C-alpha cells in the first residue's frame, strides 16, 4: 500500500477463556520476534535494529486511605505492539 | 534501555461514563505525525512519519446462515506508537 513498516506482525482476535454478542480480543504479534527490521542496514550495526514484541496487561488499581497504590496484574501478557528496537541510549 | 524511532508515553487510564477499578493500559505518540528518528537513514522518496495506532472493543456474532455481524460501536484505544513510512507519489 502506501504505507510501510519496518516489523511485519499480524493483528487478529482473541477470545477470553474465562467468562447476543461475544467480545473477542485484539492482538498484535510480531511475525519475525527479534530479526533485524527491514532497512536495517542503513543503522550502523552498533544498534542493531529488532523486532520487539509489547505486552498489555489487565490492570486493576486501588489507591488506598494514605494515597498507596495498589495494584494487581492478570498473569495472561496479551501482545499487543510490534515494534523496531535500536540499540542506542 | 533500547530505543525506539517514535517517542511514547505508556500510561494508566480510567474508563468514564473489590474496590478495584479497571485501569486501561494505554500508549500515545508523543508526536504523532512528527517524523520519526534516524528519517535521513531511509531512502529520500519515503516519509517516514510517527503514527498512532489504536485497538478498540469488537463484538462479533455469527448468525445461523454464516454471515458475521461486528459491532465496533466503544471508543478508540491509544495503544502502539510506531513508525510509517509514507511511500512517495508515482
Amino acid at each position: 500500500s502506501d504505507e510501510r513498516f519496518l516489523c511485519r506482525s499480524i493483528r487478529k482476535l482473541v477470545y477470553p477463556k474465562k467468562g447476543e454478542y461475544k467480545q473477542a480480543i485484539q492482538i498484535e504479534e510480531c511475525e519475525g520476534a527479534d530479526q533485524p527490521c527491514d532497512f536495517a542496514a542503513n543503522f550502523p550495526q552498533s544498534y542493531n535494529p529488532i523486532c520487539k514484541q509489547h505486552y498489555t496487561q489487565q490492570t486493576l488499581a486501588s489507591i488506598k486511605s494514605d494515597g498507596e497504590l495498589d495494584v494487581v496484574q492478570n498473569s495472561f501478557k496479551i501482545p499487543s505492539c510490534c515494534k523496531c528496537a535500536l540499540k542506542t541510549g
